[PDB]
C-alpha cells in the first residue's frame, strides 16, 4: 500500500503560534502514575525505595519536589554523648532542648529521663576525680549537637551525590597538643545519615558503588552500625556505639546502575518498593498541557506554537506517534539551547532552528559521506533498474545513529541448495544478522519445492561496507535480491528497502524507521531528486513513523513515495513492477529461473 | 499465623489464609509452602499498610497486586507494541507449521509470555535445523 | 587458508569467487579449483583492494592468457566484476614506479586503478614527468 | 587553559603551618585552583588529561554541585570545611575523536557538555582558503 501525505502527517496544528502560554505548575510526576503510586506507599509505610529509569528523566527533581510537600513531627534534636573517656552514642531529645542540658552540664536524672547513662558517667567522672584530683579535662564531657530543627514541614531531606564515607557517616577531628591524642565526643562531625534523621536521605545507587560504600550502608541500615571515620595516624579511638536508625531512604539510579546491587540479596530485603519511572508518556492533550505549565515553572517564555514544537520533537524522540518521550531534563536542554535562538522567547522557529542546528553539529559524517557519493568514491545508483541490486538501509553504529542506503547483491548460479551471506562467512555480522539469513533460507527452500532442494548458490553482498553490521532489518532487501537473481527480474533502484522477514515470507518491523527514511532522502536529495524515489518499509513500523518535516512536504509533492508491505511478494512487486500472479507474472518467471538452473545443474 | 502475632501484627484470619496460600504459589507447589518467614513478613508488612494496620484477606491480596504493579513496565511495554501490530502475534485462527510457545524473562520478576515460532519443512536430507541455535 | 588475511581481505575473495561461479554457468558449477598465493609474503594482508589482481590473475588461469607483467594493478571488485575505489592510491603507484625506475624504465610500465579514485589521485612531480615523457 | 588536569592544579591546595603537630587550618593558606582563576570567563581543559589524572568525577562534581574542594594530605590531623559555591564559568573540552570516547559513554558527559564544536580533517581547496593559510 502506498502511504499518502495525510497518512503520514503526525504533526499537531498549531493556532496563533505567537501567543504567550499560561498554565499552571503540573503534579511532581505527571504521566508516571506507577512510580508516583509505588512512592506514596513507600512513603505511607515508612519503606525505603529506589527509583529507577533512564537517566535525564528529572527522577531527582521530582522526588525533592514530592518530599517537600511531607510533614512529619519536628524531629529530635540530636546529639552525642560521651558514656566514657573513650566510649560515646548518639542519642535523641525532645527538639530544641539540648540547650538547656547543655548549660545544665555547664554547672562543672536532673529533668531530662532520656540522658540516663551520660548522667551516670558525667557523675562517676566528677566522683573520682573528686577521689583522685585526677585532672581537668578538657571538658571532653559535654554534649555534642549534630542537629536541632524548628519543625517537620518539610521533613529534612538530604540528597548527598557523593556517597563517600565521611559524607555519609561523619568524621573525627583530632587535636594535638602532644601526639595526636585527640578523642572528645566534641570534635565529631555528623555525615549525612545523621542529618536525615526523621526525614528523608537520598543517595544515587552509582556513587554508593563507584565509592564501595553500600557494605557500609547496609551496616548502617540493618544494625545501626554509622562510623566516623577514622586516621591511620590516631594512637587509640573513640568507640561509637551503634544507634536506632530513624529515616526513610531513596535509591536512585537507571535500570543499568542498580544492575550489580540486585544481585545483592540484601539489596531487595532493605529497598522493598520499586517506583519505575517510564521511558515515554502518552502523547495526550493533559500531557501537553502539564509540559507546558512544567517549562512556564522552569522560568521559559514560551509561545504556543513553541510548547507544540517542543512537544512533537518528544513524540519523535520516543518514535511513536501516540507516545511522547518522558524526559524532561532532555527536553528542557532543547528549550534552552532554543531560547537563545529566538533571543530569549522560545518559539516554533526557535524549536525547529535549535533541533536543525543540533543537527548540522554532528552532521560531519554525513557530509563526508555524501561528497565520496558524489564524486564516486562511494557507487551508489537511484534511478534506473537492474537485476539483483537493491538499495538496503543501515544506521551507522555512533550517535546520533544517521540512516544510509547500502547497496546490497545477489547472486545465483547453478549450485546445490546455498545461500552465502559473504559478509557473514566473512565474520562481519553478528548473530541476529546471522539469523536473518538463515530465516531466509528457510522461506527459500520451503516456498520452492518441485525439483526437490534448490538447485542453485545465492550469495549475497553489501557492496562497500567494512564495518560489521548487525540486525535483521536487511532480511527482505536480501531476500528480494535474491527472488530477482533467481528470476532474472530487473529492480527500480529508486525505491530503498527495509524490513526483517520470517520463515513465512511476513515482513516484520525494524528499529531506526525514521533515520532509515531520511538517510534515503538525504542521498536521493544530494545526487538530485528524480520524482520516482521513496523507500517500502513495513506495515508493522506504522505506529512509529514521524518524518521530518522535508520528507513529509515531498511526499505531498509527488517527489518522494512511503510504501508499506506485509509480506516479501509485496515488496518485489513493486520492485520488479508487476504482479506475482495474474501470470505472465512474476512468480512464473521465478520458478522458470529454478528451471534453467536445475538443467545446468544436472548436464 | 502465632508466628505473625508474635511479630506483632493484627491478623484476621482471611489474612492469614491468603498469606499461607501466596506462600504456597511461591513455592509453585500445591503441597508445600515457601519456608522464608522474612519474605511473608515483608509481604504482611506492605499488606498491614493497604488495610491500615489490619492484615486482611483484601489488603494481603491488594499487596501482591501492587507488587506485581511496580514490576509491570516491561510487559506494559510488550502488550502495547503488541497492540499496535510492532509484535505480530495470533491468538486466533489455525495455521500450518506455527505454534505459540511460551518464555519467561530473564530479569525478575519472571514474566511469561507467548513467543511465536515456525517450522518449515522442504525435501532434503534429513536435518532438523533451529535457525536460533 | 593460511590465516593471514584479515576478515575484509576474506570478504574480497568470498566476492570474487561469487562473481565467477555467477558469471561462468553453462557447465552447472565451476569445473575448476583455483589458489591464489602472494608469492613471498610474511606478514598479514588486510583489505578488498588486491581483488582485481586477483581477479585477473584467476580469468588469466582459466583462459591460459598471457598477462603483461609491466602494468601493476590494484582495485576492489563486487560480485557483478565492477571495479571499487581503493586507499593509499597515491603510495600504491608510485611504489610501483619507484621499482620498475630502479630496475631501469623500460617506456612501457603504468598502473591499471580504479576510475572511481580519480578524484584522490596526487601524484608526485616525478611520475607525472613521466607519463608526461 | 590548564593541560595538566590534576586535582590541586583544577581545585587548589591547602599549605599547613606548622607550630607543633601539623595544625594549621586557616583560611588564608588556601591555594586557588584553575577552577578559581576561571571565574566571571573560560576554563580550558584536555579531555584526555580529566581521564588520565582520574579527575573526571570529581570535575562533574565541581560543575553539578559547586563542590570545588581544595586538595588536602593524608597527614593532617584535622582539616576545614569547604561550602560548595556557585560556579560561574564556561568549560570548553579539546580532544580528538578518540580522546572523548570513554567520556561519551557517561550519560552526564552528554548532559553537562551540549555543544560539540567539531573541526573537519579537511577544508576545500579554493583560492580563500590558500589566501588565509
Amino acid at each position: 500500500m502506498r502511504l499518502s501525505y495525510e497518512a503520514l502527517e503526525w504533526r499537531t496544528p498549531i493556532e496563533n503560534s505567537t501567543e504567550p502560554v499560561s498554565l499552571p505548575p503540573p503534579p511532581p510526576f505527571f504521566g508516571q502514575e506507577r512510580a508516583r503510586e509505588a512512592l506514596e506507599l513507600a512513603i505511607r509505610g515508612g519503606f525505603h525505595a529506589y527509583l529507577v529509569g533512564p537517566p535525564s528523566l528529572g527522577k531527582h527533581e521530582a522526588l525533592l519536589a514530592y518530599l517537600s510537600t511531607q510533614s512529619v513531627e519536628t524531629p529530635p534534636d540530636l546529639l552525642y554523648v560521651p558514656l566514657s573517656e573513650r566510649k560515646v552514642a548518639v542519642m535523641t531529645l525532645p527538639s530544641g532542648q539540648e540547650i538547656h542540658l547543655a548549660e545544665a552540664v555547664e554547672g562543672l536524672f536532673q529533668r531530662f529521663p532520656q540522658a540516663r547513662a551520660y548522667l551516670e558517667a558525667l557523675r562517676a567522672r566528677l566522683a573520682r576525680y573528686a577521689e583522685t584530683g585526677e585532672p581537668l579535662d578538657p571538658a571532653q564531657w559535654r554534649p555534642n549537637l549534630l542537629t536541632s530543627s524548628s519543625s517537620g514541614t518539610p521533613p529534612p531531606i538530604v540528597y548527598e551525590p557523593y556517597a563517600t564515607a565521611p559524607r555519609l557517616f561523619g568524621r573525627l577531628d583530632y587535636l594535638v597538643d602532644r601526639g595526636v591524642w585527640s578523642t572528645n565526643v566534641s570534635l565529631i562531625r555528623p555525615g549525612a545519615v545523621h542529618r536525615a534523621q526523621g526525614g528523608y536521605l537520598i543517595l544515587d545507587a552509582l556513587s554508593l558503588k563507584r565509592e564501595g560504600t553500600w557494605e557500609a550502608f547496609k551496616r548502617a541500615l540493618r544494625n545501626g552500625q554509622v562510623e566516623p571515620v577514622t586516621e591511620p595516624q590516631a594512637p587509640a579511638g573513640l568507640e561509637v556505639e551503634p544507634f536506632p536508625i530513624q529515616m526513610q531512604v531513596m535509591l536512585v539510579g537507571t535500570p543499568e546502575a542498580f544492575e550489580g546491587l540486585e544481585e545483592d540479596p540484601a539489596f531487595s530485603e532493605l529497598f522493598r518498593i520499586r517506583a519505575e519511572f517510564s521511558p515515554t508518556l502518552p502523547a495526550s492533550p493533559e500531557n501537553c498541557t502539564a509540559l507546558g505549565g512544567w517549562l512556564l515553572a522552569q522560568g521559559f517564555q514560551l509561545t504556543q506554537g513553541g510548547l507544540t514544537r517542543l512537544y512533537d520533537e518528544a513524540r519523535r524522540m520516543a518514535e511513536q506517534r501516540d507516545r511522547m518521550d518522558a524526559r524532561l531534563v532532555e527536553i528542557r536542554a532543547l528549550a534552552e539551547e532554543a531560547a537563545v535562538l529566538g533571543g530569549g522567547l522560545l518559539t516554533a522557529e526557535s524549536v525547529e532552528q535549535a533541533i536543525a542546528a543540533r543537527e548540522h553539529r554532528s552532521f560531519l559524517s554525513e557530509e563526508e559521506f555524501l561528497r565520496a557519493v558524489q564524486e564516486g568514491v562511494i557507487r551508489l545508483r537511484t534511478t534506473g533498474r537492474a537485476v539483483g541490486e537493491v538499495n538496503s538501509l543501515v544506521v551507522v553504529e555512533a550517535a546520533p545513529y544517521w540512516g544510509r542506503p547500502a547497496r546490497l547483491t545477489a547472486r545465483a548460479a547453478p549450485g546445490r541448495d546455498h545461500l552465502i551471506s559473504i559478509d557473514r562467512e566473512a565474520g562481519l555480522g553478528g548473530q541476529i544478522f546471522h539469523k536473518a539469513v538463515l530465516t531466509l533460507a528457510g522461506y527459500l527452500r520451503s516456498r520452492y519445492i518441485e525439483h526437490g532442494s534448490l538447485p542453485v548458490t545465492i550469495s549475497l553482498a553489501f557492496e562497500q561496507n567494512y564495518v560489521s553490521i548487525e540486525g535483521d532489518s536487511a532480511g527482505l532487501a536480501e531476500l528480494v535480491a535474491a527472488l530477482s537473481a533467481i528470476g532474472n527480474l530487473p529492480l527500480r533502484q529508486d525505491l530503498a528497502v527495509t524490513g526483517a522477514v520470517d520463515q513465512t515470507g511476513k515482513v516484520l518491523a525494524v528499529g531506526a524507521i525514521n533515520a532509515k527514511v531520511e538517510g534515503f532522502f538525504r542521498v536521493c536529495k544530494a545526487l538530485g531528486l528524480s520524482g520516482t524515489q521513496g523507500v517500502i518499509l513495513p506495515e508493522a513500523n506504522l505506529a512509529n513513523l514521524t518524518l521530518r518535516a522535508e520528507v513529509l512536504e515531498a511526499v505531498r509533492a509527488g517527489q518522494f513515495h512511503i510504501y508499506a508491505v506485509e509480506t516479501a511478494e509485496q515488496a518485489l512487486e513493486i520492485l520488479a513492477g508487476a504482479r506475482m500472479e495474474g501470470f505472465r507474472g512474476l512468480q512464473e518467471k521465478i520458478r522458470a529461473g529454478l528451471e534453467a538452473f536445475a538443467r545446468l545443474e544436472e548436464g
